[PDB]
């Protein structure tokens, strides 16, 4: 009864593997999805000689309104009142002890503005060749030890995600409506106690993702919150719930250059145009969705099952 | 004849449903898309008071340089020239009788501030505690009943969508180029009367996503302008059109929180940091582009051929 | 031997065609991807009257913050210090010959501002309806020869990409990290002598999307950085490396109507808002990654096989 035994093994793959395990009887679907990231938290800075500075949701987010991939600002250098006049040059771009070292116009790379041939004193000592550009330039030579923003670990990410898979016409969110009146924006996410809860503590997401967040809050960082569909539509709608992932992007061996991206505050005072340059060392949170809901379709049902045919045909053929 | 009859079903199944109506003889691919969202329309206030403010696609589009989720403000509430000084506290935050109850340091919850611990008045009667922060501190306790940006709903909504599908290097855009000189920029899109004229009045977007635009003004909201591509490549590449279709985003039974994200505008005057904090209750339009080119592959019409041998196998066995 | 002859050639369509060409032996799986495009390089306008006029990465990279779809600029036509007052229109609008000739209200198309029916001076001798709006209003009629921003063909996009297939569990960086000390930093992307070098100099960007970098750098243009994945993670990850590849979106018969989105920096000064009205000529790079990972899979390979079956069988009892 070789044949029998040949069979039950082919009958396993098809039934067992590929239509139990592998979900083999259903037609896989991507989904376009919606992301509405709503932050909540106040950081202060405790800046020595400033003094307290607070961030608010309108200050702290790249961009303001809202994205699948945004940036929550946790450290930064500011560059108070750029002009484009004429001064200094970092000496990272170059170096002079006298005018006659100082090629005139702009630097061939690492060019920071027209070197106008003149050399003048970046430092008390140290002498770099004058530059046309935002003055004073960005020194960028000490990062704030302890974050300016350190606060934003206890920052509240509210993701408000909303997915559809155009072939089975499914709209779903990541909302499934189990709240009550009491229950109202009293959650945290975690992995096992609350795994539906749609609001991450942003140092919940970083701990999550492998990160320390001490050293993502100083240098930035980037964050993967993918959240994941798994949608059996064969079932009930309601069983579908997200599955929220926090992945280290770029993590280069747990060391990564961090994310500091700059960006201007342009205003103008005296009838001169300003800007405040700053280099933002904020933590990117990308709201990666990923989508692939299982509905029983006859096509991949019948084509499995005569799949299997040939399946088994070939296999008795051979012995 | 008990076999002809059962082949014949099989037949049908393979040739009619698979091949005919489920177009199983063709790969399907994903696009890659891009989106250039060009808004044209100026929407003026009438604000008591300070009198009309008129606002143009710079001031009412975020993000500015445009992008597949944008929005499009319909109503916003300004707290002009925010300082980081020291002022009373929003009452929603807490309240205070007296400076005891004011508990030093930034609160635990709905913080928004540093609490001096001097109860200090925000109303002419209620008082809260005093908050190093934005100052004056957002009200946000009224939405102007007609919409700031009412006229939006006459904003023209120029979509500029190419898609590509990299299986069949394969580029189309959502322009067919059927314009003529008169044509040109004399259109509005309509679900029967213009189902290919890419530019789409905000007021219809929003009525044909099933929303009523006026609610959506008020208090903001997410419209999904899903751009579909289904590409039939066996045939003629002029065939495929984009289908709109809008969708209602985080309806939730059709009462929606309302898209209501924050933006400050800073600005530095008389030397000092100031900011507009603006709470805009836009309607953020998301271009879920999605696509499915059905191309002639000999992999799903031979795999489907011998699919239907298995098919027509297994069920003649049984029988 | 007709029977083997027919056998032969359904033996190589599923071998030398499905599996070997076609890969029908692996799942594909696409990738959810995040994008951190850095760019280096500073623009001097050289500008009459005004002067020299630089332009860092804060400046001319629509967002700051960096996406998958962003705008480096290229060209701008600039309005300084526009402000919300009573001014003429711009002839395009409209118009007039005397005050009669001015309908009061809001225009019903090509609307500017509040036409307060009052007739007033553009030109010397051109008289627009005034409007309330503002103003100066967008000249917007010369576009500047010689591009202001003509040395961003110079200027490097660093694209730090990271993928990941959820199926397969698989993540991947475009950094293929066989870098050394001394080659940190020195290498520019050659689509044959550096196809895996990350850095991309626009102009070379443009000059392989078939596009001219002199015409968009002039009235701005779309360019699409593909990167596509296709990891046959059946082999080793360190193979599957990033394909580049530049596409000009929007060519219109390589008459593209240029990327010339507006942007406004607000300011206050004298306690009066403004603004400084940008219609920015930029090149909009949009990193549209795509990927399809091939992987070993029992379900394909032994679909293939069943299908191969059916194959074989139809065909031999046809013949
Ligand atoms: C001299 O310039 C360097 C720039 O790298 C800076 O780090 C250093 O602090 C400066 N020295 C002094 C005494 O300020
Ligand atoms: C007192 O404060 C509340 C804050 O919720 C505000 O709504 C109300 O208008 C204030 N009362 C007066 C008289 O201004
Ligand atoms: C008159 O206005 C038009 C607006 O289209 C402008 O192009 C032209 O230069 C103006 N004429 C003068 C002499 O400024």
């Amino acid at each position: 009864v070789i044949f029998r035994l040949i069979q039950l093994v082919v009958l396993v793959y098809v039934i067992g593997w590929v239509f139990l395990y592998e979900k083999g009887y259903q037609t896989s679907s991507g989904l376009i999805s919606s992301v509405s990231v709503k932050l909540k938290g106040l950081a202060v800075t405790q800046l020595p000689g400033l003094g307290p500075q607070v961030w608010d949701v309108a200050d702290y987010v790249f961009p303001a309104q809202g994205d699948n991939s945004f940036v929550v600002m946790t450290n930064f250098i500011v560059t108070p009142k750029q002009t484009q006049g004429y001064c200094a040059e970092h000496p990272e771009g170059g170096i002079c002890k006298e005018d006659s070292g100082c090629t005139p116009g702009k630097a061939k790379r690492k060019a920071q503005g027209i070197r106008t041939g003149k050399c003048v004193a970046f430092n008390d000592t140290v002498k770099t060749c004058e530059i046309f550009g935002w003055c004073p330039v960005e020194v960028d030579d000490d990062i704030p030890r302890p974050a300016l923003l350190r606060e934003a670990e206890n920052f509240t990410l509210f993701i408000k995600n909303s997915i559809s898979f155009p072939r089975f016409k499914v709209n779903r969110r990541n909302l499934v409506e189990e709240v009550n009146a009491a229950h109202m924006k009293t959650c945290l996410f975690h992995k096992t106690l609350h795994p539906l809860c749609p609001v991450f503590q942003l140092g919940y997401v970083v701990q999550e993702s492998g990160q320390n967040f001490s050293t993502l809050a100083e240098k930035g960082g980037v964050v993967g919150i993918t959240i994941d569909w798994h949608c059996d539509l064969d079932w009930h709608v309601r069983h579908c719930r997200p599955i929220y992932e926090f992945h280290g992007l770029y993590e280069e061996k747990n060391l990564s250059p961090g994310f500091n991206f700059r960006f201007a505050r342009h205003f103008v005072e005296n009838g001169t145009n300003y800007r405040h340059l700053f280099k933002v060392f904020g933590i990117r949170f990308d709201i990666l969705v990923d989508g692939k809901a299982g509905k029983f379709d006859i096509i991949p049902t019948m084509t499995t099952i005569g799949s299997g045919i040939g399946i088994f045909g070939v296999a008795t053929v051979l012995c």
